[PDB]
């Protein structure tokens, strides 16, 4: 059979922050699959930022890049310092993250944020909507923590 | 004890009692001790996927953090030179913007402080590295929380 659900009292709470979870395509930082493999390497290192979503310039998602994926596609394929200045992200932008459907359950958000720092958000036409990072799911549980017994009574229950 | 916002005694009690391993053990995290030298330190974070990792001394006490971006800007800051850089240690360069929390720290600072950083470094009163709570590890629990809290607990509307 299928896995189990999370209990609907849970879901129909952080429905109601929806908000909180899901951060704007306008809000995230990005970049395109035409730029600088060079400059999008001392970007990356420069703001910090672990891995990054790079979309095209009619904002239609490809994958994240990260420092370790372009220093990869270096060492595989000989390219000096001259020669990454003229390379395109393109070539070496990482699709290991599956990208989630902005109609996707909020029982397969939160199995999938706990294997990845994010999850970028696309239409059935490949839109790149934004992401919901683990920073923006734990703000939203934080809230569900503190507040679920505003609507809700929990009683202990005995199986013994 | 004048407590303010607490989170409910029941998800204190189920994410305590079931799920406490998401106090990932000093053994099992990698770190960097700060001695280790800069240029070596850069070359190991861009080959390995890790945003920032923990700055442990060589008597296992913690230090701070560090990432490619702390490194990075050490050497504009002072526009030192490859030879400076290799022989300059992490020690120098370590992030300490990230405040560790106690072993005793309460669930409901640990879920307030998880929200701000990647991961909460865990020491001792003696300042005792015992390891790091990560955004994945407190994820795992809540992912447990909301499929099997109502094994234990029944919930109706108010
Ligand atoms: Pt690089
Ligand atoms: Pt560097």
């Amino acid at each position: 059979p299928r896995g189990s659900q999370i209990a609907k009292e849970f879901e129909s709470f952080l429905l109601s922050h929806l908000d909180h979870y899901l951060i704007p395509a306008e809000d995230v930082a990005i970049f395109v699959d035409t730029h600088n493999a060079d400059h999008v390497m001392l970007l990356l290192a420069s703001n910090g930022f672990s891995r990054v979503p790079v979309i095209t310039k009619e904002k239609k998602y490809v994958g994240t890049i990260s420092i370790s994926d372009i220093m990869a596609y270096q060492s595989k394929g000989q390219l000096t310092d001259w020669e990454m200045a003229q390379t395109d992200i393109v070539e070496m932008v990482n699709t290991k993250i599956e990208p989630i459907n902005e109609a996707a359950t909020l029982t397969a958000i939160m199995h999938k944020i706990v294997d990845y720092p994010f999850l970028p958000v696309i239409s059935d036409q490949n839109d790149f909507r934004g992401i919901i990072t683990r920073k923006s799911i734990l703000k939203a549980i934080n809230s569900l923590l503190h507040d679920f017994t505003d609507e809700y009574t929990i009683t202990p229950k005995n199986n013994d």
